[PDB]
């Protein structure tokens, strides 16, 4: 016992001392937006195209839900590594799981929000650039206004991530209190 709560403290002390991706997905939008536009040049203005294009954004949230996905996996092979290191408990490593992955799923649930309001403003900024558009003139509008849709995003990461940080520091804290 009293080498559990050895290991147990030294698990303490290690958990104490131990956004671009949303940019580059905005830029992707940004650039296939663009590619619609040029191909609805060598036509001649296509409403289709303009309605296709509202699904870059979907792709774009699937791309970062992606990376949110693989972060959460990282971070649960950490945990498994963490049970592993010293066997104090083995029902209490097991516990923690379910919780880890209920605060993944909120952080999953609050990106989709904050990127659904995020795409939700850069559609209506692509409606209201589409409102018989000059070609040059009308990549520059969107460069700027895809420009501050993408600062937007790049705020939802960093805010959302910042979350799920606290919500990783909390289930570190639950699992440190199980051990005890």
């Amino acid at each position: 016992q009293n080498t559990l709560l050895k290991e147990a403290q030294d698990e303490i002390s290690n958990s104490i001392a131990k956004i671009d991706n949303l940019v580059l997905l905005l830029a992707k939008k940004l650039k296939e937006r663009l590619i619609d536009e040029f191909k609805y040049l060598k036509n001649n203005a296509q409403k289709l195209n303009l309605s296709r294009i509202l699904n870059i954004v979907d792709i774009t949230t699937k791309d970062g839900i992606n990376d949110i996905l693989r972060e959460i996996k990282f971070e649960n092979i950490k945990k498994i590594e963490e049970l592993k290191t010293n066997l104090s408990l083995k029902y209490d490593f097991l516990k923690d799981d379910f919780d880890n992955g209920f605060e993944g799923f909120k952080d999953g649930i609050s990106k989709n929000i904050d990127s659904i309001f995020q795409s939700e403003k850069f559609a209506l900024l692509r409606l209201k650039i589409e409102k018989n558009l000059k070609s040059d003139l009308y990549e520059l509008e969107t460069n700027l206004d895809t420009v501050i849709f993408d600062t937007f995003k790049e705020f939802k990461m960093s805010e959302i991530l910042n979350s799920l940080n606290i919500n990783g520091a909390f289930f570190e804290f639950l699992n440190d209190k199980l051990k005890h």
